[PDB]
């Protein structure tokens, strides 16, 4: 087809242009950053996505510094970066070519919803333990995503590989320093974000994690309403009524306005009756109210619920092996090294 | 058919209960607040919507003390309200029995898209009027209504009468009083409330009012956007980069937070070429970022836009009446009382 070839430079490592050649430019999204292209390697064969956004003349893009130190297995790599023309004339395009992941858990779950089934557990527990470990790995170097939701997680379906993506809403998070609170789409919104906290935490991308998890299990977001209120109803009738301590925590100048008074509702009541009791654990130590009393993502990964994913003779239904899941680094065990105990099991080890 | 009889205080006057008999009951509509019933009052045969919702004596129900006050022809009428039960032998039920308008603008501007049509002028002119007397009126008395959305909206298809209801969000707004930024559906909300202002006015309303009139033009919503991120490109597309002293005005801790550089778009190539420039004039002065550089819904009651509804010859499409739109009282007049020489035409009502 029509050959596009440019001089990019690779993501990670030696500033080093090489010649990109690319044909089948197709279009996969559009939204308010610009647009998401797939292509494939003249080269390879190999399909790779192509994320243009414009070159905002006053500053460096925010989105490809943070692309630029990261490499996980969960976690959509920048393969090279170039400059380009666009669609508005005079003005300058930046490019991010990306991995190509077929999926993206929201047609998946959408797929299970239509045809009134759940996504089968198995796919539940490989999908989150590899969410947490995309997000062990950011937020060990203080960036958070921002914008956790089912359409920015993608999957391969025959591996059964996640990849996080979309790095448009991703900041590194310094404490004392004050943050928008207008981040993170509806449903997946933390607490905090809609008392409209500005000193937030990474715990923002674990409640979002958690309300993935609960919608895998239900087969519907755990938390809908198109307004803030309606939200935090839904979060009320679930966790209950918040305790004076528990919104100080949250915003604090939000501590006089009242809400209406729920009893604290069993999170067994929730979910289906053949949930696993450690699906539901889990859930209730994401989805909690003090920021500070969420799980770590690398606490979750550790949690009982995964347990399966550490069995030796553990394999996919496709009667396929799993993925990677035990080659952790000292960078993504560095918030509690330790935990490599239950981490990288026996096994693994040998 | 099940009658059911009850004891209820009418919603405004006299705190004289009477017997009220309704049977046909049927379930219209549930949310966070709880249910929506349709009922047909026995000793009339009128319609009539009960909203039902959970009431905790340690309070009494703002929405109820916000009906009790309310009366204009734009709004739907709390015509009795009573004490029931519904789910346990301590859980109380407020029943509000409000007017029942069979259609919503949400329901009529769906039609029209599906059918790759744009409501017919004439009814965006009646239909956009009424919002703005309910406004003109509940603004007089302190209240914001919170919560304007074509859903909130009710319409008689034959008599073109457009009823604004849901009360649930509406507050009266003290100045130096804080209030909540959580309030007001997706696509709807004033930058202020997406930047986390809690000092904000009733002009949110009048932002959320000017978001429907421009969905009712272009047949789809012009803010949208799954996070307040996503609504806020949308808004710098249309309306330029906010100024410093334009997001001062708004929420001024968010002054440092920065944006991209957008060109202040022609309102004009917002919308398709047969759009009357009035449509587009009154757009412009709605969706403003300033609060205090928007217009107020009685101004907007006497922009050109609506000069055809003040024509004494003009007529609905299925050869009736317009319906009431100049029985303007003191109270909905006295933002501006010289504005009766516009808003009251010379043929109305001798
Ligand atoms: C060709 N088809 C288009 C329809 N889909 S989809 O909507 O499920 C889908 C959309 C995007 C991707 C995808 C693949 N690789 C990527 N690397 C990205 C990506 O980085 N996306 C992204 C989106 C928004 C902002 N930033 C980045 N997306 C995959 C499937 C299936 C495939
Ligand atoms: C059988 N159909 C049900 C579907 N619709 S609808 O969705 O277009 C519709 C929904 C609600 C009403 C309605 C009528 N009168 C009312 N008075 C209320 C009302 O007060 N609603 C409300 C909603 C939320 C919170 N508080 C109050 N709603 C009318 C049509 C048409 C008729």
């Amino acid at each position: 087809s029509k050959v596009t070839t440019v001089v990019a430079t690779p993501g990670q490592g030696p500033d080093r242009p090489q010649e990109v050649s690319y044909t089948d430019t197709k279009v996969i999204g559009n939204g308010s950053f610009g647009v998401v292209y797939q292509a494939k390697l003249c080269d390879s064969g190999e399909l790779v996505a192509i994320k243009k956004v414009l070159q905002d003349k006053r500053f460096k893009n925010r989105e490809l510094q943070i692309m630029r130190k990261l490499d996980h297995c969960n976690i959509v790599r920048l393969r090279y970066f170039f400059y380009s023309s666009g669609e508005k004339k005079d003005e300058v395009y930046l490019n991010l070519v990306l991995d190509y992941v077929p999926e993206t858990v929201y047609r998946v779950a959408r797929h299970y919803s239509r045809a009134k089934q759940t996504l089968p557990v198995i796919y539940v527990k490989l999908y989150m333990y590899q969410l947490f470990r995309s997000l062990a790995y950011i937020h060990s170097f203080g960036i958070c995503h921002r914008d956790i939701k089912p359409q920015n997680l993608l999957l391969d379906p025959d591996t059964a590989v996640l990849k996080l993506c979309d790095f448009g809403s991703a900041k590194q998070l310094v404490r004392g320093e004050p943050n928008v609170s207008y981040i993170c789409s509806r449903y997946y919104r933390a607490p905090e974000l809609i008392f409209g906290a500005t000193d937030y935490t990474s715990s923002i991308d674990v409640w979002s994690a958690g309300c993935v998890l609960a919608e895998l299990l239900l087969g519907q977001p755990i938390f809908p309403g198109d307004s803030g209120v309606d939200q935090l109803v839904e979060i009320i009738k679930v966790l209950g009524t918040p305790t004076r301590e528990q919104i100080r925590e949250m915003n604090p100048n939000y501590t006089e306005f009242k809400f209406p008074q729920i009893k604290a509702h069993p999170w067994t009541k929730v979910f289906r009756p053949r949930t696993p009791p450690e699906a539901i654990a889990l859930c209730s130590r994401l989805l909690e109210y003090t920021p500070t009393a969420r799980l770590t993502p690398l606490e979750a990964c550790a949690h009982s619920f995964f347990d399966e994913l550490r069995d030796p003779n553990v394999k996919l239904p496709n009667g396929r092996d799993t993925p990677a899941l035990f080659n952790f680094t000292t960078q993504e065990l560095s918030s509690n090294p330790p935990l490599a105990t239950i981490l990288i099991p026996p096994h693994a080890r040998i």
